[PDB]
């Protein structure tokens, strides 16, 4: 009957049910300039769409069948939800807490409510009596989509946001730039999208698959970006842009080779292959430095969240070793290790950001390869996204006083096959990254108590070398996304895969109402 995902920290089931009727009154705290009333108004619209129930306002506790009260002692995303025959009572300290209480309230109702779809026939509406106290284990509960390899577009990304929101995920990491495409309009550099957002193959070549000649691509205008940011904010999802530099930058190099290429006399094209490119940005070129500053400036206007991801994964130094500007810069920073140029490039950008007014400053996230360099100049107010040797990298980050986010390739890359069946779509892996394998990863296993404060959370990543169509994206995303969401939210002691399996089965109905694809193996 009751199926909540993520499982709350504390749930007690009580006798009886709360019945709505067609109309009822709510009393809602005015905290923070009526912000909670605004959250509640959004909820009311959803509820009416799905059920026909109308909620009006009251100031009188005695008339309130739903009450949202401020409890400042609760954590920033925590809530209490008490459902009795007489009243629904919610307590929280911050808008996100109240929003999550209402997510859990929706999830206690038939699945059409969470889906935001009315039922064909006439229905009766109620809640089970419960006492819930809930709070997320981790503050960062993320999903990353690669749109550089294949582009999905606004409608599909809204569906991604919708999926994340079901499971209380709060961080969308937008991997917008790659060797094979650049997907975000930058006004000062129009060729990033004019050249970089189109290429002459849909498939990315690998093994026996060759380029297919199709004029393929797409990008987001700044208007598009602002729309998606606003859409996600309504669901308490913040967006982190990733401009992956100076590696994974062949599309940018193809757009502006005259100053971004290490070897501008050679040819530079958007890459049609899968793999790791050596065609990295010439970090020693002054126009490359200005380019990066100017891109960051435009990101700052589009993305209000306080973090930017600069990537830094899989960045070969060989083209720097062969470039005169780079050799000279390395000599001038007193080094014989070309990796240091990557760190210096970042230091310039970090310094630049520090010159800006406080509200324009951003904190930086990097893939963990950056930690292999001498990062001392960057200080410890950077964040390491741990993916390769993740457990060890996160521990090293924490030991250096850096925040860390866990996105281990195994098992949190949910583009990978989720079954060994021969009928699975083509993607990376053998089929070992089953729902169970995802759920069973324990992020803080054997992590010393003193390091744990630096572990900000977890993220599932979705790489799109092989994935070109929304149906396949969704098939691979779901239901593994929910396992990572639960890992991010639910206390480890309350996590149980067989229990999760029973609960997630109830969401097939939700997925079907929304027309989402999903793997059916555990269903
Ligand atoms: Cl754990």
């Amino acid at each position: 009957e009751i199926a909540l995902t993520p499982q709350p920290a504390h749930l007690t089931v009580k006798d009886g049910r709360f019945e709505f009727g067609n109309q009822l009154k709510a009393k809602v705290t005015p905290y923070q300039g009526d912000s909670i009333r605004m959250v509640f108004e959004s909820f009311k619209k959803e509820l009416q769409e799905a059920t026909g129930i109308k909620v009006s306002s009251t100031q009188k506790e005695a008339k309130a069948r739903i009450i949202l009260d401020l409890n400042p002692q609760l954590p920033a995303e925590a809530y209490k939800l008490n459902v009795s025959k007489k009243q629904v009572r919610i307590e929280a300290s911050r808008p996100a807490g109240f929003y999550y209480a209402l997510q859990t309230l929706k999830q206690l109702m038939p699945r059409n409510v969470m889906a935001g779809v009315a039922t064909s026939d006439h229905s009766q509406w109620s809640l089970p009596s419960v006492e819930i106290e809930d709070a997320p284990r981790f503050e960062w509960r993320g999903f990353m989509l690669d749109e550089g390899r294949h582009f999905f577009g606004k409608d599909e990304i809204k569906r991604v946001i919708d999926m994340m929101a079901i499971y209380k995920m709060n961080r969308f990491h937008w991997h917008l730039t790659e060797d094979q495409g650049w997907r975000i309009e930058i006004k000062k550099y129009p060729k990033l999208t004019e050249t970089g957002a189109w290429r002459n193959s849909k498939v990315l070549a690998y093994g026996d698959v060759k380029p297919d000649g199709e004029r393929y691509g797409g990008f987001y205008t700044q208007k598009d970006i602002k729309e998606i940011v606003a859409y996600a904010k309504k669901k308490f999802i913040e967006i982190i842009p990733e401009i992956d530099i100076p590696g994974h930058s062949q599309a940018a190099v193809a757009a502006y080779p005259e100053f971004l290429a290490c070897d501008p006399r050679d040819k530079h094209e958007v890459w049609l292959q899968q793999g790791i490119s050596t065609d990295v940005i010439n970090v020693a070129n002054p126009k490359a430095m200005q380019f990066a500053k100017e891109v960051i400036d435009e990101l700052t206007e589009l993305f209000p969240f306080n973090y930017i991801h600069l990537g830094g994964d899989e960045c070969p130094t060989r083209k720097w070793q062969k470039n005169d500007e780079c050799k000279k810069l390395l000599s001038e920073i007193g080094s014989s290790n070309f990796r240091d140029l990557q760190i210096y490039f970042y230091k310039q950008l970090k310094d630049y950001i520090a010159t800006k007014p406080a509200d324009q400053q951003r904190q930086l996230i990097f893939w963990n390869e950056v930690l292999h360099g001498n990062t001392s100049i960057l200080g410890n107010d950077i964040t390491i996204m741990a993916w390769i040797g993740a457990n060890a990298a996160a521990k090293q980050a924490a030991k250096q006083g850096m925040n860390t986010i866990l996105s281990p390739q195994i098992p949190y890359y949910i583009n990978r096959k989720q079954s060994k069946l021969p009928t699975e779509p083509m993607s990376q892996g053998h089929g070992t990254e089953t729902v169970e394998a995802v759920y069973n990863y324990q992020p803080l296993k054997d992590v010393d108590a003193a390091l744990q404060p630096y572990y900000k959370g977890v993220q599932a990543n979705f790489w799109t070398e092989w994935v070109t169509e929304p149906s396949v994206l969704e098939y691979l995303m779901l239901p593994r996304l929910a396992a990572v969401a639960e890992a991010g939210w639910t206390p480890q002691e309350k996590r149980n895969y067989e229990d999760f399996k029973e609960r997630i089965r109830k969401d097939a109905e939700l997925y079907d109402l929304k027309g989402w694809n999903y793997g059916k193996h555990i269903m």
